[PDB]
């Protein structure tokens, strides 16, 4: 059967970098891959199919696809759980990267569902913006409104450890 | 801050055994622990626990010098457990939670899913597949009783299987 | 091919307990195992063949042996490296537990050689006898002479973290 | 105390890439680092380093506020590296070492073996097997040049293989 590996953690924790490392491993082994991002390059702080609904993946999966790679999974509809389950049942390995928690420390539900299904969970850490320790597990929003769905980078979000998050809040 | 470690996997994967290992570690270090299970008193694998109905009941048993909180069968607790645990971590208390990730129908257990999202560390445990004997079982399959997803029981009702064996047997 | 897993760390770090957990996994799967200790029970703080030389293992390995489990590997002749390599080549998984360092912080050479060969290395920690933190990586000798080969338990050896070791020395 | 992390595996397993990742982590935290390679200056994967012949030469480049020491290609350093590293750990400096565990003939590299024994954490990396394409290569096989076990080189001389493929090709 296919195995599901979920790579999660706060922003800047190396989730996309790890995901791309896995893509490279499959490519080096001459295994066909399909790479997806929500609505073209997967960029760290490769080319992907940009899709809206998880079900669109099926358009781009071939008989000999061995691995499916999905970035920013927190932005996908939770139906991604059942789509992934079906890929695993068909012998296709799946690798997902995404945020575990919003900047308000609420779960991203799609990520949470995938963590449930995962054969392996890799929790990544970032360097804390405040204290410089390699212990950041949260993201804090420093600009924009309070919205939990709000695309952005270092102008809007910083990685912090739990103590620094509580101090700053 | 406290760290949250979530130990998950199918039945018979050693989740409770691992949880009790960490209890032992804290006890050897003369660190105060609080141990909980959902509503008898014995946390026993295939230690004494406070048997509680609701996550909000944990506060009564958490003293000022509690260093670790240990919770088994977390799939059966109300999802309010998420904010309770977050508060403990903010106060510097380490939390260890053991529970099933998936029902026998491969639906997520909500509370476990939420705690996986808050976790600093996730330990996915495997079991031996009842069918092929490999150490690759990640799922539980229900072999007796009804189709119900909430149904307490052991070997008389559930086996651990790998994905391929689960699909084959279904 | 067989895979080699080495479980190492100071005394009281759970190495035998982990080794026995692996034995149980193979037994539950109805896979034949062969279990060895140096010169009858493997006891944590199962029955084993007590042997002197690593080459004696071959007397007790059968065509359908799937796993070989060796405790206290630090006490075996370094020829255990080549014996293990041959088992792996034959498709037999090998699990070794043993101390990485003496109480003088010198390497146990047999363990070191096996760490080199290992597919997976599990470093176990103990609770520090002095500070109570789960950070003990060393063993300190508190009775007996200075000998590095000296069988014993808690009457002779304690597990300590590096800072506590240096403080106590 | 400082902790020692040893990153090992066959060629092309990402050892240097992982080592440089940890360098980056310390640099982002504004922690002083010292980076070494055996005797040009660039540590480059398949950052600037001090190129040194002997482990005893590291002391010159370690300042009072050095937080991390990073060492690549440790298999080529004298086994005296063991006591040098032990001393750094005793002084509170974290050490990260990357190196091969085994020669192409499957003999242990002595210095790597000693550091594996001192390590707090061992990361075994794999490569893609040149023969079967699976992510299961743990060995290096020499495909050109002589039988020598000390022979600097890359893809023109060495491939990564799994155990079964190594045995088959031999
Ligand atoms: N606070 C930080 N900690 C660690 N690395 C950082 C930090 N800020 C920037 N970086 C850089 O970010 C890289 C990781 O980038 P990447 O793999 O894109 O992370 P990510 O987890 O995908 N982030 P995101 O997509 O925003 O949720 C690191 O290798 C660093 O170069
Ligand atoms: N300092 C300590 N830290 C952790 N556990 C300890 C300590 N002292 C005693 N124990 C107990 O020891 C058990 C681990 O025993 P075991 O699996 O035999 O360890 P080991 O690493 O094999 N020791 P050794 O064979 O002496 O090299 C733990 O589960 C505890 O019950
Ligand atoms: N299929 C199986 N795989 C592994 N262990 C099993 C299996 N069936 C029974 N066991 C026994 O169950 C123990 C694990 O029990 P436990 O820690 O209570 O697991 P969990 O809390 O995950 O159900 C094992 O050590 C073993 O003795
Ligand atoms: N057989 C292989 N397996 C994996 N990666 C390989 C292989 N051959 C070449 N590469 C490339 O080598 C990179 C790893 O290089 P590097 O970090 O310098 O490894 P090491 O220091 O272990 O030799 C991979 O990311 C990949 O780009
Ligand atoms: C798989 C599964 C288990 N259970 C119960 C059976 C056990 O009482 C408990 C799991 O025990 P365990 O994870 O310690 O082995 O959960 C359900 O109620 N529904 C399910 O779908
Ligand atoms: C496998 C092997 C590599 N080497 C050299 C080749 C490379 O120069 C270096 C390993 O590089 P790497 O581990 O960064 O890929 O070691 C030997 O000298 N002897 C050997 O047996
Ligand atoms: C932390 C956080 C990030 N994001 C976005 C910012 C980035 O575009 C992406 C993480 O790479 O997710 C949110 O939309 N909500 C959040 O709460
Ligand atoms: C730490 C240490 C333990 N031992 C012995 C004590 C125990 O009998 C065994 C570890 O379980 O190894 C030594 O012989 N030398 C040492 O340096
Ligand atoms: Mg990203
Ligand atoms: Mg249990
Ligand atoms: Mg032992
Ligand atoms: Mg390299
Ligand atoms: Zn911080
Ligand atoms: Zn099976
Ligand atoms: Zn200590
Ligand atoms: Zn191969």
């Amino acid at each position: 059967s296919g195995k599901l590996t979920v790579i999660t953690g706060p922003m800047y924790s190396g989730k996309t970098t790890e995901l791309l490392s896995f893509v490279e491993i499959y490519k080096l082994g001459k295994k066909k891959v399909a790479v997806f991002k929500p609505k073209t390059m997967i960029v760290s702080h490769v080319e992907a199919h940009v899709i809206e609904r998880p079900e669109e993946m099926r358009k781009y999966i071939e008989e000999d696809t061995r691995g499916v790679f999905i970035d920013e999974v927190q932005f996908f509809n939770p139906s991604l759980f059942e789509v992934v389950k079906d890929l695993l049942d068909r012998g296709i390995d799946v690798f997902c990267a995404g945020l575990d928690l919003t900047h308000k420390q609420n779960p991203f539900e799609t990520t949470a569902l995938l963590l449930s299904l995962a054969d392996t969970v890799i929790k990544k850490k970032a360097v804390c913006h405040r204290c410089g320790e390699y212990n950041a597990t949260l993201t804090l929003k420093v600009a924009g409104g309070e919205e939990e769905i709000d695309v952005g980078g270092q102008e809007k979000y910083i990685a912090v450890c739990r103590d620094c998050y509580n101090t700053l809040k």
